[PDB]
């Protein structure tokens, strides 16, 4: 079982494909990085995911073109491809559970598409705070508290907007008392509603 | 063996999952239907993708929310989640090719998050078409002709835009020479160059 500090890497673009991963407990941020330093968010894992998958195809014969951060403290399991797949030409039972972990990799990225797909960036955010309900929500007399620490840029990164748009938008969900943030945790009130 | 003529349903949000697919010819369309009757696309789907994996989760227990479509005509396998599972014990290796597949799916699904990405929608859409070219792409002594009647609307439908958009955007690139169109076929010029 290994860590990660919130922050750290885990593998970065460039890297060999050498190892399949499995996140026991925290948050986990893949993004695209750019030659300036900017980094586009691609999904954020939530805990029981498998993922650097890329390896389950070329192995480390290919290199890493996403960055793996722990978006939390991150606890998580990992083992060389060849580890791996003895242990599933060994146990079949496995296979069909990694089966369906990647399954539910797939249908989690379709709902981003959705969330992206929207025109107006309101929609956007608020399609994106449920998702984050669903996967890291904790229940509450309000309604949903993200169990995250999420910054405006964080936000920004995985919507695909800029850091100004997202706190005006996210002013006006306070003001409108559909939202309240408290030291960077946010809390949806009414996400069954919202879900219009 | 199964075909379908194109824009066919291969299967409807409130069927059953109970079938596994694998495309062998063709392109498929998955797409979340709301109320009004809008479609938004959230996959392009090439040959040799397995598809329909909502029910490598649940199986019956759960009725798919996508729509997939024939998005040209197309020839597919399909079989009962139960008789997959049971190949999956025969033969332990077919299972890694599954997975291998499965993998290939995310990748290709973060991609199109990334797609979505851009703020510029000219950007979005230079980037659909690269990616086009890669999935259904056909070598041309004028770069890449992507394989597909692509209708406007169909292309607004994937990368989050509308019609009349996606028409301004198609002849800005024209005229810059960027790309050709011939009987609704795109082709890019110099593909390689513009990834960039
Ligand atoms: O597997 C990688 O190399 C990038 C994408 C990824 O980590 C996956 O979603 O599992
Ligand atoms: O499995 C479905 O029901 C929806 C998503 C899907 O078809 C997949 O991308 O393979």
């Amino acid at each position: 079982v290994e860590t990660f500090e919130r922050n750290k890497t885990i593998f970065f673009p460039g890297d060999p494909a050498e190892r399949v991963y499995f996140l026991l407990k925290g948050a986990v941020k893949l993004s695209r990085v750019y030659e300036a330093g900017e980094e586009i968010t691609v999904a954020l894992l939530r805990e029981n995911s498998v993922f650097g998958v890329l390896s389950l195809l070329t192995g480390n014969k290919s290199d890493r073109f996403y960055h793996a951060v722990a978006f939390t403290p991150v606890e998580l399991l990992s083992a060389p491809i060849e580890q791996v797949e003895q242990a599933l030409k060994e146990n079949p039972e496995l296979s069909m559970l990694m089966l369906r972990g990647l399954s539910s990799r797939i249908l989690q990225t379709e709902m981003m598409i959705e969330t992206l797909a929207h025109r107006d960036m309101g929609s956007r955010l608020v399609s994106f705070l449920l998702i984050l309900c669903r996967d890291f929500g904790v229940p509450c007399a309000d309604g949903i508290t993200i169990d995250l620490k999420l910054s405006h840029q964080a936000i920004a990164e995985a919507i695909g907007s800029t850091r100004v748009t997202v706190t005006r938008l996210l002013g006006d969900l306070r003001e409108k008392k559909m939202i309240s943030i408290h030291k960077k945790k946010i809390t949806v009130h009414k996400p069954v509603t919202l879900s219009r």
